[PDB]
């Protein structure tokens, strides 16, 4: 269990002992068995560090290139650098589950990782070592990008390797240099419509947990990618949708405003011009709200988000499932002959036309108004809301009891009291209660505590909010800009087909099996001439 | 920061329409009494008898909450932060309006560049 | 179009090569003629650099003082620098 398969030659690895591991190697130790434990699994539950399963993958790990080399040429026992354990690390995987993004640590582990994909070259030309999705399927490349290691993903974007013999592995070939602008010819490789965590789907449909999503579209190839991918088509396609959505709308406030108000539902039809519009506008907008539910049942079944992190991550999409909910109920009741179905329409009227900020991330200078919104309804005002109440209650409740020998009821007295705390309230003192003077003292201390000094923090914390989300527009409206780009392409499977997302699928070189290999890439032209 | 507005002023007040059809007796009157709402200028009354009482008082309420609390200190604090960014540049926007009406002024007036003098020598 | 009037000497120059330059300057190479293309031209539309037309030009903006010094003395072809090109830039322009 906790020590199942740990030997000397692991303790001479992290002690740093050149010749002990020479010894145990050379002793016919099979560093193919693996050794794991309680301490080595990456359980929060416990303490203990990750390095992987694999004697070599802990031998790399911890900072070993030559010993690793040795181990993997050892005529005695050569290490298997294809080893995939059980908790679904491989050497790589494991290498990119330890980085840090620190600018040493990325250092460290690009050079030893360039070093280790060379050595591998050189052993098994016949086999691609980075393409083997691991146990949870997803290869070192997309681990890197869900996790939130920056620094290991940067350098596989651009790995470009100058050996001649290595030209079959490097991801960025340098065409020219013609002037400060320098071609290039990225790989594309599983980045777009490829498998089940493409690169641009794990950075977005992440669920915010990883800590630097924002700096990831920054890499040469993700922003020239997506900026292609918006201007070539779907810029227009988001556009049209923009527009169909407002016709959507003004058919169904047009259709809701003029409803008859004569009788109980359903309403017979009537020979006349405008009954016919009015019930073909009903229809056209009950088309629309069953197009929103199974839209968001569609994308509640593909993503599936936690119960936990739901509203963060699905905001939009829960708020057009509501009014698709609402709609439904709405048209519920209108078949039901009761006359609350309008009740309902309404609640799916005024959410509907809000619901058109959503439409203003597809544009840079107004996409932030959304985002703010949405952080001062989940953030600050929802826990501020617990804050308010035992005021509100608290002080509802004692001036009930005050006076039971305006404030009449409870709810009169809540509603009052809310009245004064958004200094919309009247100070009278003109009815003569009992205990007229501690009235008074209650009814000033509830103003000078909710409407000077309670009102007044939570506008102070919203401020704060809105400040520190109107300095990263650009971060912000770029990563709205990625998350639309993914869903328009994937919601239409022939705009996918037709979407000529990749620049070419060209074979730009030959591999050392003999066998030139056609690749996907595209033209990254970057400016640099100070550096001359 | 009006287009965010107006889809909170007009979703709203068709709502408020559409859901007492049978001072909110038109259009014009329910988006001016939403309108004194945001500016905190309105009087909740619930005074009238309409129907669906409740769900008129929580419409209203939500709008309240959502313009007057939520969206106008929002449209304040970015003025705010607009004041704050060009109260600091103080010397360097007077100098170039300066320049700009020192232009203007010489421009205007050919009889005023002739008699300028504006070369030292 | 894209490749009208670029030689040899301009890439001995944004390469930085002393000899390569004198050889073709020798060679009697007309460096009063102007290069020009989608590249060269200040476009938003396409990729490029801008380097103005003139030969003498590139040197110049390609940091090279002694090349572009002889360039101008070369009794074989000096360049003319009150050069100016249909883009409208001048050496010092550019
Ligand atoms: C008709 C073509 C409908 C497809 C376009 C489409 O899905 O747009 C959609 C509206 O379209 C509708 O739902 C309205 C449907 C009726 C419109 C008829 C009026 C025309 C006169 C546009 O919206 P969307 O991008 O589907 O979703 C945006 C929000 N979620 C669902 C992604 C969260
Ligand atoms: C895209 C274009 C969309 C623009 C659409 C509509 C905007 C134009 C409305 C002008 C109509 C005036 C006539 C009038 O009031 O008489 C009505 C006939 O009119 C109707 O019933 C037509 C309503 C159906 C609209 C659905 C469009 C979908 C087509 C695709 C009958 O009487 P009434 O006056 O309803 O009764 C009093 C009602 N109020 C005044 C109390 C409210
Ligand atoms: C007025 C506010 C109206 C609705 C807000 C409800 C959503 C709040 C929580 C969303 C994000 C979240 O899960 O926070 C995480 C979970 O925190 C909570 O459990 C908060 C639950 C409050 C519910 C009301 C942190
Ligand atoms: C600062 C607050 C100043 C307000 C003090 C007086 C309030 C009005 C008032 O005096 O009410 C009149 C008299 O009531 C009183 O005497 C009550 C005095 C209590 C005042 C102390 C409140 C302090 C609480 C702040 C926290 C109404 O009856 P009448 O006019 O005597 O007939
Ligand atoms: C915080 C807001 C507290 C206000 C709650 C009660 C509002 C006034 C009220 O109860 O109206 C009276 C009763 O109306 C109701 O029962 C409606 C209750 C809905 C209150 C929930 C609102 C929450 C919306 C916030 C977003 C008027 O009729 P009556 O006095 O029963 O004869
Ligand atoms: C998150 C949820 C479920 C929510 C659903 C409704 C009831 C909502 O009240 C809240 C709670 C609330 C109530 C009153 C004041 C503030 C917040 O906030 C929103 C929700 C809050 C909004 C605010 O409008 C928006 O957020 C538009 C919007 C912003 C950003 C988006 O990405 C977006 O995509 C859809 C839409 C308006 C209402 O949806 C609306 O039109 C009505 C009548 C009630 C508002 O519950």
């Amino acid at each position: 269990s906790y020590y199942k398969g740990q030997t000397a030659l692991h303790i001479a690895i992290e002690r740093r002992n050149m010749t002990l591991v020479t010894l145990l190697v050379e002793n016919g130790a099979d560093v193919q068995a693996a050794a794991n434990g309680d301490f080595f699994k990456k359980t929060k539950g416990r303490p203990g560090f990750y390095f992987g399963e694999l004697p070599l993958s802990l031998a790399a790990c911890t900072n070993q290139l030559a010993i690793v080399k040795f181990l993997l040429q050892n005529s005695w026992q050569p290490a298997d650098i294809s080893a995939r354990d059980s908790v679904g690390n491989t050497v790589l995987h494991a290498l990119v589950e330890v980085a840090d993004n620190t600018v040493d640590n990325t250092k460290f582990v690009t050079s030893m990782y360039n070093e280790i994909l060379i050595l591998g070259a050189k052993l098994h030309p016949t086999l691609k070592l980075e393409e083997i999705t691991n146990r949870k399927g997803l290869t070192p490349l997309a681990l890197a990008a869900s996790s939130g290691k920056i620094g290991v993903l940067a350098y596989i974007l651009q790995r470009e390797i100058h050996e001649p013999e290595c030209r079959h592995l490097s991801r960025k070939f340098t065409e020219w240099a013609y002037g400060p602008v320098h071609s290039s010819l990225y790989d594309l490789s599983c980045i777009d419509t490829c498998e089940k965590n493409s690169v641009l789907e794990v950075i977005a449909y992440s669920s915010s947990e990883t800590p630097n999503r924002h700096d990831m579209l920054l890499v040469e190839p993700l922003n020239r990618l997506l900026q292609d991918k918006w201007d070539r088509f779907v810029k227009r396609i988001f556009y049209f949708n923009f527009f169909v959505y407002c016709l959507y709308m003004i058919i169904f406030t047009a259709a809701a405003y003029y409803r008859p108000v004569e009788g109980l539902p359903p309403y017979k039809l009537k020979n006349t011009v405008g009954d016919y519009f009015r019930v073909t506008g009903e229809i056209l907008s009950v088309s629309g709200g069953v197009y929103f539910f199974f839209r968001g049942i569609q994308y509640f079944l593909q993503r599936r988000p936690s119960l936990k992190s739901l509203f963060v991550d699905s905001y939009s999409e829960i708020l057009f499932f509501v009014q698709s909910l609402f709609m439904l109920v709405s048209v519920v009741l209108y078949f039901s002959q009761r006359k609350e179905y309008v009740a309902s329409m309404v609640f799916s009227l005024a959410m509907g036309w809000t619901n058109m900020l959503y439409y203003t991330r597809g544009f840079q200078q107004m996409g932030i108004y959304a985002v703010m919104i949405e952080k001062m309804i989940l953030r600050d005002l929802c826990r501020f809301m617990f804050v308010y109440l035992v005021f509100l209650f608290g002080f509802s409740t004692a001036v009930v009891t005050l006076i039971e020998d305006s404030y009449n009821s409870l709810y009169s007295t809540c509603l009052e009291l809310f009245k004064f705390t958004i200094g919309m309230g009247d100070l009278e003192f003109t009815e003569n209660y009992d205990f007229k003077a501690v009235f008074i003292i209650l009814l000033l201390a509830y103003v000078i505590l909710t409407y000077i000094l309670l009102l007044n923090m939570l506008i102070a914390l919203m401020g704060e909010t809105v400040n520190k989300i109107a300095q990263e527009s650009k971060n912000i409206w770029k990563l709205q800009r990625a998350i639309t780009i993914l869903d328009t392409e994937k919601s239409f499977l022939k705009c996918m087909r037709k979407a000529f997302r990749s620049g070419k699928l060209l074979q730009v070189g030959f591999t050392p099996d003999g066998k030139d290999d056609y690749r996907w890439c595209f033209r990254v032209d970057e400016v640099n001439w100070t550096t001359w």
